[PDB]
């Protein structure tokens, strides 16, 4: 009947109450989100005199230990002096309150899915998409810092927020499924829509999985719809294949999960298993973006900064981010020097 003296519910979450004052400091206002980790709440900080987003972790060993790993990575990112760390959400501080670990973040505007929902899933401009692409590449360059080497491992429109509703500044959020580079513990990783072929194929992986995710995300910001919207791993891969063609043979020969999607024929070549989909490599990114047809759905026709020249620079940058090989896939440093950002 009673859970944590009545402060928790039946599934270990703290009972969020509007107007409750925590430690004579944090004035709780309203619930923002609830995940598996727990809940996140909007609260006003009285000593700092500013709004904050308090992430309230569940009263559970499994979710507490995971949030401690997140704290360790957030605080390790704060240690570095550079300016490019400000494209990640600032963990201000953490504390224990009535048996719940509470992470205090800076208060932010909406997520990028809410931005796409405001467009009725028709997308934002190539001018705005360039601004997010640069800042996300700057964020991924920060994560690639050798002493950090952090893989976010779950980049999607919901995990990218806007700083202010008027300003066009974005910041990457939720490092709950994040670990530093190393030996492989986890295979089923990333959100399916933004999941890399090396992850789908059961191959080794590294920082490059976040760039694949970025590539997908940036097309979705300008088109409005997800690029590869698979209902399962098979459907995911078939949608990747119909845009980028069949993965290269040398990758598929090494891949332990290659036989889930593809089939090695008697001649030695690889091909899709039977299951609807267009032939491999036929739904060109050129036509999805609308390089010559005035943008996606003809909606950017005659709008400034949406020329054939500007769309080809964007198409080229995206194809480098969506390289099948994670070794030749473009890195944050070279991405930031792409002609799309000139
Ligand atoms: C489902 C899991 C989830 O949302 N996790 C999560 C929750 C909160 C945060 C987080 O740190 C946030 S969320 C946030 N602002 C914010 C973002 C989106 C929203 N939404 C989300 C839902 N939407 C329908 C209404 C607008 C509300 C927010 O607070 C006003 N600021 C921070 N600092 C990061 C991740």
């Amino acid at each position: 009947k009673v859970y944590n003296d009545g402060y928790d519910d039946d599934n270990y979450d703290y009972i969020v109450k509007n107007g409750e004052k925590w430690m004579d400091r944090y004035e709780i206002d309203s619930l923002i989100g609830k995940g598996s980790f727990g809940q996140v709440v909007k609260a006003y900080d009285r000593v700092e005199q500013e709004w904050v987003a308090i992430k309230i972790i569940k009263n559970k060993k499994a979710f507490l230990n995971q949030a401690q790993i997140e704290v360790r990575l957030l605080e390790l990112m704060n240690k570095h002096d550079t300016e490019m760390k400000y494209y990640i959400v600032h963990l201000k501080r953490h504390f224990m309150f009535r048996n719940h670990l509470c992470l205090v973040f800076e208060m932010l505007s909406y997520n990028l899915y809410d931005l796409l929902r405001n467009t009725n899933f028709r997308g934002v401009s190539l001018n705005l998409t360039r601004k997010f692409a640069q800042q996300m590449c700057t964020a991924l360059l920060f994560l690639a810092t050798p002493e950090l080497s952090i893989i976010h491992c779950d980049l999607k429109p919901e995990n990218i927020l806007l700083c202010n509703p008027k300003r066009s500044a974005i910041k990457i959020v939720d490092f709950g499924s994040s670990c530093q580079l190393g030996q492989r513990i986890y295979q089923y990783i990333q959100s399916r829509f933004y999941r890399s072929p090396e992850v789908l194929l059961g191959m080794p992986y590294d920082l490059a999985i976040d760039m694949w995710s970025l590539g997908c995300i940036l097309v979705e910001m300008h088109t409005g719809e997800p690029l590869f919207s698979g209902a399962n791993e098979v459907d995911q891969m078939n949608k990747i294949v119909e845009v980028l063609g069949i993965p290269p043979a040398h990758i598929l020969d090494q891949a332990p999960k290659a036989r889930k999607f593809f089939e090695k024929l008697p001649d030695g070549t690889w091909n899709l298993k039977k299951t609807e989909y267009k032939p491999p490599g036929t739904r060109k990114l050129h036509n999805i973006l609308g390089v010559e047809t005035g943008g996606p759905g003809g909606r950017r026709a005659g709008e400034s900064g949406h020329t054939v020249a500007d769309y080809l620079k964007f198409k080229d940058l995206i194809l480098r981010m969506l390289d099948y090989d994670p070794k030749t896939r473009i890195q944050p440093y070279y991405a930031l020097q792409h002609s799309f950002f000139k």
